[PDB]
């Protein structure tokens, strides 16, 4: 649950499924500039150079974020 | 120019003014959970626990992000 | 992505692929520390102080986590 | 005070003075590859491309680190 996408309808950041988070995070860690994934009948590209997810069918843009863990870690 | 808010009308992340970026970043660094700033008389609150900016005149919620620079630096 | 500083050489040093994966798996899991071995020596990484501890001698060497830029560059 | 330097004598990361932290952090945020500061009777260079600080009088090297705050912030 390290990646999130923003929902403008509700005004909240939302989690991805475990499998879609893994697909996104694997591409992030591999140095890719973008990644494609599917959810049901929906098709998306996450653009890491802009931190935006684009619906491939409609062009709708949803912002994305990467959660960050504190360094150093707290006790 | 390290903080950004997402403009849903244009579909792009946007920088704050130098003054507003400083107000936000100083609150971030001091451990505050939120911060108020203005653009002229227009009032906003950034909520750091949700990474959302609340327009205190329209109520619209826009996501925010903190840009992160690479560690170590290149070159 | 994890590095330890070698004061003998004056440089940050990478871990082996397996030790990097062990450390990073504990980091991502939210643990406060992680055990590994290097060269028949036992070590603990303490994430709350960002140091590696030699379990035999007590010697502390600093560690660091490299960070990727957000957003990514084109 | 977000920057730290490692003290091998005590085995701990240590904070900078407010002013020296500010000098370092301003160069960091400005995109510079290194920065010099003076503390006491010594000049030091922080090399951001290696995350190492060099004492320019003696040549002694100490590792540095940049603390990171959690995103999003906890309540
Ligand atoms: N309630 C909702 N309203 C509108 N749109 C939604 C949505 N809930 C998810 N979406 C869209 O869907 C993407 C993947 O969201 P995600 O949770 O990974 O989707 P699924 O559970 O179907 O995953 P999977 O079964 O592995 O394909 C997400 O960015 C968002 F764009
Ligand atoms: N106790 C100590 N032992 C060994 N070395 C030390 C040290 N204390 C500071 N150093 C050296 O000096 C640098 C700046 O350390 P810093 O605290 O910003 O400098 P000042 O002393 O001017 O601070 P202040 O007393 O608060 O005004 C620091 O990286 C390190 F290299
Ligand atoms: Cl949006
Ligand atoms: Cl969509
Ligand atoms: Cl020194
Ligand atoms: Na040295």
């Amino acid at each position: 649950n390290n990646w999130r996408w923003f929902d403008d309808r509700s005004g909240r950041w939302c989690s991805y499924s475990a499998s879609n988070n893994s697909t996104i995070d694997s591409a992030w860690k591999s140095g890719e500039t973008s990644v494609r994934f599917t959810a049901g009948r929906r098709r998306y590209t996450v653009q890491f150079t802009t931190m935006v997810q684009v619906n491939e069918e409609t062009g709708n843009r949803r912002p994305v974020m990467l959660t960050l863990l504190r360094v150093p870690r707290l006790n």
